[PDB]
């Protein structure tokens, strides 16, 4: 019945999991995320850039149990609009989860049901607690890879859907050189 | 409702979380744990050194919330026995961990009830997986201290009461120069 324990290396320079299993998001696998359409195309159709990757080390999804990821998000801009994560809720609402920043500059966006917000920057060594109940969102504010590990539930599960449906009440852009949290034009009320 | 997301800054070099609740575990503190109680007692007299420190952000025991620690373990030998955590079963069985090196050189032993061992060597990058049901315990093999980042449930719990009497199967120890996992003396059912 007990199961096998293991180590494996990360190196933190470059966010790779010797042996885990790999996902890409390209920019045209993020349609209708960005605000600026145009700009969107217009990338997509000239490069279509690496938003970022996912390394993840994943168990059977099982109460108790513990996953652990990756991510190397890219930095670029679509217009003014920093590149982020798509972003979703855990498909089960009582579970936390937490974010440990390795490299790079970024920050993470952070959203309830009804539509709070709370942005926490994120620095190297920054271990950031995301608790039961917020969809949440990471962005690269800089110009090289944001990279960070995170250690959440194995039953957590993912709703990408409903940010697909109704974005965030924030976005992240840059403005005259001063990056800024605003309002989405596009939000639900 | 809702819980308020934070971020905290987490020293890899130094293992300190600002504001966090700081533990110490002195030598004393680990009576009957040493297989060399002779040293054990001289060390002891001698200095008492502080063994290992604890920097934890924990959260109620609510099932589905997760804590994450620091420990910051440091070089020393009783005997030909290196430097360890006392080590501990979770009070809820089925609970998973995850530990991320940071410093130094190091490893984890870890047993089943029944008393299945298993050794994991770990420097930094290195990230280990505690299945559950699986009793833990971190050993620092080196000269600087070795310094990691755990992440558990927060209805985990603590069972030390078991690994006190039993102890471990296996110890770690330095001999002719060579660092060796081997029997433990002092082991029974
Ligand atoms: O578990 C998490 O929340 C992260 O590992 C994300 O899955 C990862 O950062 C990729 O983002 P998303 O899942 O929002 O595409
Ligand atoms: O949660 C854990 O498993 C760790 O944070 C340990 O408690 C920590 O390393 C100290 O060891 P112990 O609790 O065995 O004294
Ligand atoms: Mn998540
Ligand atoms: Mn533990």
């Amino acid at each position: 019945m007990y199961k096998e324990p293991f180590g494996v290396k990360v190196d933190f320079e470059t966010g790779i999991i010797e042996g885990a299993k790999k996902s890409v998001r390209r920019l045209s696998d993020m349609e209708g995320y960005f605000v600026d359409e145009r700009a969107w195309k217009e990338l997509v159709e000239k490069e279509d850039p690496v938003v970022y990757e996912v390394y993840a080390v994943e168990q059977e999804e099982k109460e108790g149990d513990l996953n652990f990821a990756t991510t190397v998000l890219y930095p670029g801009k679509v217009g003014k609009e920093f590149f982020f994560t798509k972003g979703h809720f855990h498909a089960k609402l009582d579970r936390a989860e937490v974010y440990v920043a390795l490299k790079g500059k970024g920050g993470m966006l952070l959203q309830t049901p009804e539509g709070d917000a709370k942005w926490i920057s994120m620095e190297p060594g920054t271990v950031v607690y995301v608790p039961r109940g917020w969809a949440h969102r990471t962005v690269n504010i800089g110009d090289e890879p944001f990279i960070f590990l995170a250690i959440y539930p194995a039953d957590a599960g993912h709703d990408y859907g409903t940010i697909a449906e109704k974005g965030f009440s924030k976005i992240v852009i840059e403005e005259n050189g001063e990056v800024k949290v605003v309002d989405n034009p596009r939000w639900k009320k």
